[PDB]
């Protein structure tokens, strides 16, 4: 049934890959307008929560204490919370002042190396910063990731598909926007795969209950064959990755062009049968395009724009997770007031697509060379004062696949 459409790598011909894709799904699902309708009416239930909770001024996304992660006394209660909000923030993962100081070292960093000789937003492609490193490596983080991969279910059928204990150091940039900043923001979308979602093997086993009409068994924390998915190679990330997140380096204050989510883990499930329905072109996919993130817009998914969430206001040193099928966006900001600093640090346990990459990351702290995901500049290579392999401490020699 798949295999008439399915390829693991990007197809030669991917809008004849759609038209069979769509025949032979519609005829599995028998009539997906009425099985799409259910699945709208329960993903309804969770936006009329999520309107009374804003009603109410009351917290949307799920608000834990690190305190409470180290101690390990987070409640059932939370980690459910999370579970049906498929997010989560971090109340203190570092302390306001050690995450205030690492954004200032960076800056140090980048002085003492005349970035701005040999180098509105901006994205910094710096990768080897010991603020960076350290925060990677630190037990704060590596007690966050563990969590947090423990609320999906990663063994099942007597075969563990990744260990939750262990994070591939996943190297990624820091963003600093600083007061007066103007952004026209990011659309929403889902990252992990666009056209993958359909056409991957791999893809269509983990969503093989959306796919045949049995959403009741779609568990948005099964783990099974997630590791096995590849994202296509278009003229793009190469680790699994549980949970996208970030930690920030600065307060962030409401309504200044802030991270927003659909806090419903499981809209992935309207998502991927959203073009299946009579109103959409043969070859479209609701606006997916190869070599472009899955868009999620009013004209296809009403229904979810609709639950768009802003994070609730941040100090520095607070942290914010996302499951990997969380749509998300950023608001447009005009004359930003204080400053939106942030540094990129996702939970992607261990297993052999991630082992695969950190033996390449590796090399690349080696070098001080820009990470593979990332753009060829290179211009740590010949910095001082970065991180390097005598740096790493015992959680990060593992977190890199070293003995």
């Amino acid at each position: 049934m798949a295999s008439t459409f399915t390829s693991d790598t990007l197809p030669a011909d991917h809008k004849a890959a759609i038209r069979q894709m769509k025949h032979a799904l519609r005829a599995q699902l028998g009539d997906v307008q009425q099985i799409f309708n259910q699945l709208s009416d329960d993903i309804a239930t969770r936006v009329a929560e999520i309107n009374a909770l804003k009603a109410q001024g009351d917290a949307v996304w799920p608000v834990l204490s690190y305190a409470d992660i180290k101690a390990g006394h987070v409640t059932a209660e939370q980690r459910e919370q999370i579970k049906r909000r498929g997010c989560a923030v971090i109340k203190g993962h570092f302390p306001r002042e050690q995450a205030l100081g690492w954004d200032q070292s960076m800056l140090d960093y980048l002085d003492r190396n005349r970035f701005d000789e040999v180098y509105r937003p901006e994205i910094y492609p710096i990768y080897w910063s010991q603020a960076q490193m350290q925060a990677r490596q630190s037990e704060e983080m590596a007690n966050a990731q563990s969590f947090l991969n423990r609320l999906w279910t990663f063994e099942s059928d007597g075969k563990q598909w990744f260990n939750p204990d262990v994070s591939v150091i996943y190297p990624d940039r820091i963003r600093r926007r600083p007061p007066g900043t103007t952004s026209k923001g990011l659309g929403a979308h889902t990252d992990s795969g666009a056209l993958e979602r359909w056409l991957l093997p791999a893809y269509q086993r983990v969503f093989a209950n959306v796919f045949n009409g049995n959403l009741a068994q779609y568990d948005p924390w099964h783990a099974a064959h997630r590791t096995e998915v590849e994202e296509y190679t278009v003229d793009k990330c190469s680790v699994f990755r549980t949970f996208q997140g970030w930690t920030a380096l600065s307060d962030m204050l409401p309504g200044q062009g802030l991270l927003h989510v659909v806090p419903i883990p499981e809209a992935m499930a309207y998502v991927l049968l959203r073009p299946l329905l009579d109103d959409v072109p043969e070859d479209e996919l609701c606006g997916v395009a190869p070599g472009r993130v899955l868009p999620v817009s009013e004209q296809w998914h009403p229904l979810l724009i609709e639950a768009l969430t802003s994070i609730p206001k941040l100090e520095a040193g607070d942290s914010v997770w996302w499951h990997c099928d969380v749509i998300h966006s950023v608001a447009p900001v005009e004359n930003q007031q204080g400053w939106g600093n942030v540094m990129y640090i996702p939970a992607a346990p261990m297993c052999e697509k991630n082992l695969a990459y950190a033996h390449k990351v590796k090399a690349a702290l080696e070098k001080g060379a820009s990470p593979g995901d990332f753009p060829r500049e290179d211009y740590e290579t010949n910095w001082e004062g970065r991180f390097t392999l005598a740096d790493l401490n015992i959680h990060g020699k593992r977190a890199l696949g070293m003995d």
